[PDB]
């Protein structure tokens, strides 16, 4: 599992179970093109996105859609996604874990890379 | 002072200084277009991005240029640059102030909306 989303509620102290988002990799021309998508499981998770040999190097934007999750709970966005955009490098063997950290009005998002 | 941005380094304690970072404003036809840009002075906090006249409702993003920070005092981080995208004045002019933490693997972004 080259690359793993975790998404997490601080307000109700709980996985963010069926957070859709969307993956896509920076192409020549600047643009964005799909790569990947999914909905986060009962655990928060979304697994599978990839696979070692498609996920080469190069700038990749995780857009994880907030706004539906928190209208799902009848709560008051401030964001229109969490977007998370990182360069992938070949550093030796390297798994990424993209978590986030949801509030209605703030996300923290952080990455654990490891061998 | 409706758009308002402050950045601080979670590693030194102190404001972040010198960050780089555009806003864009998205069109009828859902591109990005260029809307302010500028960079944090020695306080951490970029003002006078725009006016209450200019800032229409619309969707924006701030585009916070952390890659460049880190890299400039050595670090290698895992992110390109910080987004915050977000619906503004959807019921009337806000005041709002961005602020952003940064750590070189991590950042957590949040909001102050004020009447
Ligand atoms: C210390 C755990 C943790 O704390 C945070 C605080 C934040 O603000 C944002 C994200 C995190 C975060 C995670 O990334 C996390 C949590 C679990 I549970 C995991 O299994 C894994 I892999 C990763
Ligand atoms: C970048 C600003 C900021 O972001 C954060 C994210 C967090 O998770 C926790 C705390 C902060 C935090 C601040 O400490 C802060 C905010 C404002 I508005 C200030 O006026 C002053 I002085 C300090």
């Amino acid at each position: 599992c080259p690359l793993m989303v975790k998404v997490l509620d601080a307000v109700r102290g709980s996985p963010a179970i069926n957070v859709a988002m969307h993956v896509f990799r920076k192409a020549a021309d600047d643009t964005w093109e799909p790569f990947a998508s999914g909905k986060t499981s009962e655990s928060g998770e979304l697994h599978g996105l990839t696979t070692e040999e498609e996920f080469v190097e190069g700038i990749y934007k995780v857009e994880i859609d907030t706004k539906s999750y928190w209208k799902a709970l009848g709560i008051s966005p401030f964001h229109e996604h969490a977007e998370v955009v990182f360069t992938a490098n070949d550093s030796g063997p390297r798994r990424y874990t993209i978590a986030a950290l949801l509030s209605p009005y703030s996300y923290s998002t952080t990455a654990v890379v490891t061998n």
